[PDB]
This record gives C-alpha cells, structure tokens and sequence, in this order.
C-alpha cells in the first residue's frame, strides 16, 4: 500500500508510486525521472495517465513499451493545468529528463516535490522565488555532514586531462567508462570530445541515448565499437578480469586500457581532493574511481532548504528506519534555528 510521502494532499495525485497496483483515489500518476526504483511497476500493462517530462516520456514509450495513449509529456518552466490544478515542472539537475514538481493547491498551499535532485544556486532564481513554498518533499540521499564532494566541473576537468595525457603517450590505448542507468553522460561525452572520437556502445545503450534529446547526438555516439576510442560497458565489467576479456574481444586494435568508474560517495571522500586521485593498476589496465554525484551534497542541500524556508519537510530517501528518520529530523531543526524560520 501507497505511502504518505508519495501522495499530494487535496489532489488525486501521486508521485513515483507505480509498485502498489491501483492506488485508491489516484487520478494522475507523476513520474519524476527514468530510474528503476522510481518507475518500478510501470510496463506495457499500465492503463492510467502518467505525467512526466518529454525525455521521460520518450523512455517510457521506447524502453518500457508503455502505450502512447497513457503518456502525458509536459514542457519545463511553464505553468500547466492537470485535472484542474496548476503545476510547473523544473529541471532537477539529476539525470536527463529529471524534474522537480511545483503544485499550487486549490486551498492556496504550495508544495515542491524535488524528485531526485542536485541542489544548485541557480534554483534560487527560478519560479520558486516568486512565492512562498509551504511543504517540501525532499531528496535526502546525503543528509549528513560527512557527505562532501567536488563539483561536476572539477571532476570532468580531471577526467579530460587524465584521458588526453594517456592516449597522447600511447595512441593504441582504449578508454572505457562504466554505466548502469541513465545519468552521468557528461563523463564519457567530455572524454570523447577531447580525443576527437565518437563513443561506442551496445545496441541497447545506444537506443537509450537516442531518447535523450541531446543536440547533435548522431555525431557523438555509435554502435561500431571498432571505429571509436572511447567504449561504454556495464559498471559490473569495470574490473581487471572484465577489462582483460574486453581487450581480447577488440581484435588487438588496442594494447592498454584506461577505465573510469563514476560512483557516488564511497568512504575516502573524507581525505582526498580530486587532484590527488591515483588509479588502481594491474599490468596494462588502470582504473580510476571518480566521485561524480547527481545528488545534493550536505552543504548544497542545507543551502537550498535555508533559502526556501519551508514550514514542513517530508523526506523521500532513507525513510524506512527510525534511526534514519530521527537523525534527519535533528538536522532540519538545526537548519531552522540557524536561519530563523
Ligand atoms: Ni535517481
């Protein structure tokens, strides 16, 4: 049965609530983004209205085979009416097609549901600034002070420089990037752009990218592995054994691999700046762990919330345990006392 934190009170709306079968009273199902924990339950068998971004709708039609009649795409930064209620979709700074949803309730309450997001100061100059928001449904993935990470730009600059040096030293080196879902495309697109290459991948991954409305995408990607010096592989294959196996498949055209594993936070964020990163190496294979995050850091989340000044916060991540809920409640109260709301 559907949790309270996926329901928007005083509407017939739900958000990311597809795994409970038919939700009693729901007239419109919103989907924030195309990550499987959020879409769980959606398939060609679904027959109720789904509201989402154009990119999310592309993926629902082509990958999950949801019938077109049930897909209702909405543009971004535009006031729209759904079932007699004013809504706005805003860029979440997460993966492609990911949104936050602003609900203007008939009684005058305003609710922001972040979906998954990486808070940014540019959000403080969006439509959110135009009126008071009363309730916030928050992506609390990294709601603890230990969670720091570098900017996306710092990480990309390190990746571009590392790959350019390795391939300039050895023109027979292949670059590999691991992936398991949409998101983090800039890692492999920026590396391929500095090397003057397309990115090579499986037919199933190419199909996914072709749904993302990336300008000039046909000049950037290919299914011809041979012709390209940056390859994508499942994240599970980015280890010494898998990368050796892959090198054997490529018909000797390469004699070395440099690989990237974009992760979330992992314990060592605590000590190491991006400039100090060194790879794990076994023979002619080197692997770099790079902390490229599409969720808010603690400091990013705290800045956004203290600017928004909500009257109530409803967490959407790490809500299954007491301990976790209690810890998050302590931080929200600190933030409120500090900023005076
Ligand atoms: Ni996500």
């Amino acid at each position: 049965t559907c949790p309270f934190y996926k329901k928007i009170p005083g509407t017939g709306f739900t958000v990311d609530a597809f795994q409970y079968g038919v939700v009693e009273g729901c007239t419109a199902y919103f989907l924030t983004h195309f990550h499987s924990d959020h879409y769980a339950g959606l398939s060609k068998h679904f027959t109720f209205p789904v509201y989402c971004s154009e990119i999310t709708g592309n993926l629902l039609k082509n990958k999950l085979h949801v019938q077109e009649q049930y897909i209702h795409p909405l543009p971004l930064d535009t006031e729209c009416i759904v079932n007699g209620v004013k809504v706005v979709l805003l860029d979440a700074n997460h993966c492609p097609g990911a949104v936050m949803i602003l609900f203007y309730l008939p009684n005058g309450t305003v609710i922001l549901h972040t979906g998954d997001f990486r808070a940014d100061p540019s959000m403080e100059r969006s439509l959110l600034a135009d009126q008071k928001v009363h309730m916030l449904y928050l992506d609390t993935t990294y709601c603890s002070p230990e969670y720091t990470f570098p900017s996306q730009q710092e990480v990309i600059r390190f990746a571009i420089n590392t790959a350019f040096e390795a391939v300039t030293l050895n023109p027979h080196a292949l670059v590999v990037c691991g992936t398991y879902s949409i998101g983090k495309e800039k890692v492999f697109l920026a590396i391929a752009d500095v090397l003057g290459s397309k990115v090579g991948m499986s037919q199933e991954k190419y199909k996914t990218l072709q749904c993302l409305n990336i300008p000039e995408i046909n000049s950037l990607i290919t299914t011809d592995m041979c012709s390209s010096l940056v390859h994508l592989l499942p994240m599970m294959q980015i280890n010494f054994k898998g990368l050796q196996s892959h090198l054997k498949k490529c018909g000797g055209k390469y004699n070395q691999i440099l690989a990237f594993r974009p992760t979330g936070w992992t314990h060592s964020n605590k000590f190491t700046r991006i400039a100090d990163v060194i790879p794990q190496t076994k023979g002619n294979i080197s692997i770099y762990g790079i902390p490229y995050s599409e969720h808010s850091s603690y400091l990013e989340m705290k800045r956004f919330v203290q600017w928004l000044k909500p009257q109530k916060i409803i967490p959407t991540v790490n809500v299954g345990t007491w301990k976790s809920r209690s810890t998050m409640e302590k931080y929200f109260r600190e933030w409120k006392l500090e900023a005076g709301y």
